[PDB]
């Protein structure tokens, strides 16, 4: 059977020597050689309808862009590849969720019901087309466990909710909410639900059809891909019922100075030039990481930053703000200025970082302005927990 | 400084199996510089540490750093903030018809768009025009295949808001008077979109000299990434402009009351960046600044000028060029397009057929699609040679 061996998963990547203790994979994942590769490819052909020496590479590559929608359904056992849409990221999937559904169908007096954990991408496009249509966002809470407050949800929803904005994983705490229960409460209203999954798609990624998601939204450079690519899944009959997003080329099909009329889904949804290198990257990027056990790659990371936890929490003025022993570990230390903790750490071989991570209303609920936050995925080791905690050890020696 | 097309040839590591590339209209083939630079970025961490590769890694930083700047100088643009990062240029377009026309336009209002612009320029301005009750006006063509830049004046009224104007056809290659149209455009208080996805490949616009607006290129037509775009506008026009995308980045303070944003251009540039394709894209332009444009692209115009007499002395040959462009859209009477594209392509040439996201264009030109040989600065003489042969070819076999 597929036992997932650290040794090997790490070898993959030719970033890591140079990386050194690399733990900002939540920011932006390294790539396997499989991605380079395939772009190295992509640029140094034609995608012309002539090759005299290299039809074998480009016929590959063509195979990689032609099964790209179909890799991504597998990920997200989306029923069919014409669910999935293509986009520069999370941030535009979600906008386009925002623009072309829900504008056209939300009434003054409508509310958008947010949780209070969301990423940025996640809220601030809510704030914009609540101002559009008169629409009202209303907050959901943390509960004590630091998560979107699921039992509370039915007591926030009234006749007015159309729409819940919710974050599959936090990029600061990585805290999941129920997302199960989230659905079956908003769709008892007849609500639709955005779901954020920029960081579940990495560790959990989602089964669309057991979760009987509406939207989802992930970006590429997170999943070991390629950066100006992202995706936004949707049931059929909702990207049906959707405006079309941008206006050009592809998604039209008869132009006149009248008028216009468009294809159907996804193709609607995908003006001008794709970004074929983006497509062929992050197809490559599944394909390759269709060889490994998610399950077993994720509970190894998670292993990491539990011993990372455990072993910090020894040190003194050590604040956690990690939820269910996830993979991301984003903490604090009392008295100490982050950006020097940081810069410390990097002297130290060891990438992490500080910052809002775009969350700011999340941070003001935990009484801070900023956090560290060391990210751990299946490429980092034991070791890299060792030198982590050491290095916090000199740092915290160094500072006072 | 001195242009050798064998010298440029050199550094586009496809060309051997290309065969006979004559398509780069539609994308451009890669210099070794972005291939190198786009392999680089995703081979090092873009964290803060590096054990082995820092002289890299710091050079990677200064592709990024300086990418703005070299957009900038390539546009004779006043400054590098001024420079907004897109998808593309239909992205580029849909943002200014969004982010500065929707909200300025009345019911009434009038839109002038040329009848040769690509889609790109055309369906955002239908969209805007449906969403506030403004009207599109037909700017058409005169006797050359250009946009009658002489008929504007009959054309602007007191309602008049915005001009689409494309710098160069992708069909016809036409370039038309874009100094007179904008000269008039503001007279009657108007703004510019030019369109300038080919004209910045062959004669990247000078935006201060013709007091442009608004420009709009893609990268990969620019010897680029796919998946990066540029929009120049002028800094009091990006100032007015509302958001773009909403998201991180393009935000300063967030709560659940509102938000407020950065300044031009971060305001309308949410999310994570393409870093990929602006270092790539960087990488080509510092590449490119080497090399005499204007001599590079006088040996193109020449090379599609040696293929248009060639093909001009066969029976039934139709051509759509214009101003000794370096494209060459063209016909023969009696044979299907598509036929003919399979046949020169299993001779080693790759062209297209096609609409060319033109449909106005071409429904005024009288046809349904045309055939197009565009010639780049790594064509050559040889190349010509062989098209026209295979056109001999393709022409016994199907006439
Ligand atoms: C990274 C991230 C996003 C945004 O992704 P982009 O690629 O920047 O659009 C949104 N939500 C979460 C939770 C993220 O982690
Ligand atoms: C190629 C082209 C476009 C579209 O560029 P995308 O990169 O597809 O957005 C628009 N206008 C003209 C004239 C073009 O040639």
């Amino acid at each position: 059977m597929n036992v997932f061996n650290p040794a090997q998963f790490r070898a993959q990547f030719p970033a890591l020597q140079d990386a050194g203790v690399y733990l900002d994979s939540a920011a932006t994942a390294l790539k396997p050689e499989a991605v380079v590769e395939a772009t190295q490819q992509f640029y140094s052909l034609s995608a012309g309808n002539v090759h005299r020496s290299q039809f074998a590479e480009a016929q590959r590559l063509t195979a990689r862009y032609e099964a790209a929608r179909e890799k991504v359904a597998q990920l997200l056992n989306a029923p069919d590849d014409k669910t999935i849409v293509w986009t520069r990221g999370t941030t535009e999937s979600i906008n386009m969720v925002a623009q072309c559904y829900a504008r056209p169908r939300l009434q003054p007096g409508d509310e958008i019901i947010v949780s209070v954990a969301e990423h940025h991408a996640n809220l601030v496009p809510w704030l914009m087309v609540a101002q559009q249509t008169g629409a009202k966002v209303v907050k959901l809470p943390l509960n004590a466990q630091r998560l979107p407050d699921v039992d509370l949800l039915p007591e926030l929803i009234t006749p007015r909710s159309r729409i819940l904005a919710l974050g599959q994983m936090s990029n600061v705490t990585g805290g999941c909410p129920d997302l199960a229960r989230a659905i079956t409460f908003a769709h008892s209203a007849g609500m639709v639900v955005m779901v954020d999954g920029a960081q579940g798609a990495v560790h959990f990624p989602a089964d669309v059809q057991q979760l009987d998601i509406d939207f989802y939204a992930f970006s590429g450079h997170k999943l070991y891909g390629p950066t100006g690519i992202g995706v936004l899944y949707g049931k059929s009959e909702l990207l049906e019922a959707m405006s079309p997003w941008l206006g050009g080329g592809k998604m039209v099909h008869e132009v006149s100075f009248d008028g216009f009329t468009t294809q159907s889904a996804p193709w609607k949804l995908e003006a001008g030039t794709p970004n074929v290198a983006g497509v062929i990257g992050l197809s490559a990027a599944l394909e390759w990481l269709a060889d490994y056990d998610i399950n077993q790659a994720e509970s190894w990371s998670r292993s990491l930053a539990t011993l990372a936890e455990d072993a910090l929490a020894k040190r003194p003025g050590f604040r956690s703000f990690r939820c269910q022993d996830s993979s991301l570990l984003a903490f604090d230390f009392a008295g100490v200025h982050h950006s020097d903790m940081v810069t410390l750490l990097a002297e130290y071989g060891i990438a992490l970082r500080a910052g809002q991570h775009c969350a700011q209303p999340l941070l003001a609920e935990l009484g801070v302005t900023g956090t560290l936050r060391a990210s751990f995925a299946p490429y980092n080791t034991k070791s890299d927990v060792d030198a982590l905690v050491n290095a916090v050890d000199r740092a915290l020696e160094l500072l006072v």
